[PDB]
């Protein structure tokens, strides 16, 4: 009936239109140790970031999974600033990065403790249950991620700590695949384990231009994730026009019901400020909250899909994914 | 004639009886995600750390380098809390750690912008010559590392920078080497990019046995550092044994000016608490902040090794580094 939030439990009935996946805030591992010409200026950040909420809300959006990992940043006690400020609810997470860009040396280290799968199983029970640190927030899902072509050994402490708290709590698990590999793996994997399929997205999927791809993980009855729409020329992404070349692909062929869409924006980077150089800022122009809205959808419409279709992938899904 | 601590600048010749490598505070990069389970106790670090520097004062250290790198937890802030408290001067780092156990994902990616080396040159001058974050504490020496083998290209931007730093402002630089490698190759590469070898101290040297390499460092006129007294069966590391016959052989051939002695403790662990297992536990018995003085000099001067050489390694080495 109910999911926790970062302002508490809300009932899933009442989430409606739903991001799966945004980042308020994020940093790269690392991006603490250039804290004298990075530093964190709250005030702006909030700023910038109720406004990202306040663009999500002119589309409908009352709902957004924040899936930031422990280790690039995540912050609850500023989402819920973020949530109070414009009403939306956000649901944030529990969970690492992928070895190949997060901070393994920790729990690398716990490893050879011989603790390490226990100790992560203990951080996503408290933060699943208790809170995470002294906010009493609790996260709504469990993040887990993957490296490209491989889940590493490092990654299975977690993926197999998640798939015993989902037992006990019924989390939520949203997955992270890098560059278009081991969706069908994660799914495996995490059922293997006891893992719900009902309760699993695997993310990123719109990496892989190859519908056999997709189908194979869908095949294991869970979510899978179009959610890096405007992503573009980095990260090894494909274009726009490939992803929705694949989603009308499986729309067609009847897949609505496992589907969720997103962007993956970021829209305060912690750490020093950038700017993309001039052939990625260009590839990268419509990675923000509306392009979706704006472009996405409007392409999909007139490539003949119904609004009932866009509601079961935004509202519907969520909200079955959630209960 | 001045060196910045933790407590704004100190004269060299002041600096006394020091140990050039130990940490008060230390985690592996990724504790800040394990915060629920892992807070960080200020006032029991304190005394854990004050007591660390009372048993050191017993001994007659006046000054502590303290080398913890920017992603590996360093708090300025505190160091001036356990300096205020003791007298001891403490003389703190800017710096990233190597590759293997570091956090890379960050400056790897402003590889991509183009701008990494030129940002951490930046930062490095920042730190040493203006603050730390708003703390007003000034870093005193320029931290560098690599990895096991390799000087890897994301390392390599430090070196860089480092060379281009201290070349503006003289600062010193301490160094980390993996597993016994990279000492000739670290005091090249700092040198071909200008680095002076009066201003660099090369660490971890006891982790070869082979008198030939440290002969090889040596021979660049740099400092290197028998650090890591007391650590024993982890991170490759040979036997206290095997240091004190490395460390003979050279202070027979009269190298004693270029050779500091440490013990590389870490008195407070950052993250969740833990208890190492029996096997390493049993051979690090002896790794605290007395190991040098009740039982490593001991057995020195039993081999003959004179009150005027341990002087020279403690105080007068550690002056001509600073001045
Ligand atoms: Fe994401
Ligand atoms: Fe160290
Ligand atoms: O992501
Ligand atoms: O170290
Ligand atoms: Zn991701
Ligand atoms: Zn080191």
């Amino acid at each position: 009936e109910m999911v926790e939030t970062v302002c508490g439990p809300v009932p899933v009935e009442q989430l409606g239109k739903t991001l799966i996946h945004e980042h308020f805030l994020f940093g790269y591992p690392g991006f603490q140790g250039d804290v004298t010409r990075g530093t964190f200026r709250e005030d702006e950040s909030l700023r910038v970031a109720v406004e990202a909420a306040e663009k999500m809300k002119r589309h409908g959006i009352q709902t957004v999974v924040d899936p930031t990992p422990n280790d690039c940043g995540r912050n609850p006690a500023f989402l819920r600033r973020v949530a109070e400020e414009t009403g939306l609810n956000i649901i944030c997470a529990t969970g690492y990065c992928y070895e190949g860009e997060g901070a393994p040396p920790y729990f690398q280290f716990r490893r050879l403790l011989g603790t390490a799968e226990d100790d992560i199983y203990d951080m996503f029970m408290a933060e699943l249950t208790e809170g995470i640190a002294d906010t009493g927030i609790k996260a709504g899902v469990i993040k887990l991620a993957s490296s490209k072509g491989r889940i590493t050994e490092y990654e299975k402490m977690f993926f197999r700590a998640a798939a015993r708290a989902q037992k006990e709590t019924g989390a939520v698990i949203i997955t992270h695949t890098q560059e278009g590999t081991m969706g069908p793996e994660q799914a495996a994997y995490l059922l293997e384990h006891g893992a719900d399929p009902k309760k699993i997205v695997i993310g990123h999927m719109c990496g892989n231009t190859d519908p056999d791809y997709h189908r194979k993980t869908l095949a294991y009855g869970v979510y899978i994730a179009f959610d890096r729409f405007g992503i573009q020329g980095m990260v090894g992404a494909p274009t726009d026009e490939e992803r929705v070349r694949t989603l009308l692909a499986l729309l067609r062929d009847g897949y609505e019901k496992q589907i969720m869409l997103s962007h993956n924006t970021v829209n305060v980077w912690l750490g020093r400020p950038f700017t993309l150089p001039e052939p990625f800022a260009e590839m990268m122009k419509n990675w923000h909250v509306e392009h979706l809205f704006v472009n996405i959808i409007p392409a999909l419409k007139n490539e003949g899909i119904r609004d009932e279709v866009l509601e079961q992938m935004f509202i519907g899904n969520p909200a079955a994914l959630f209960s």
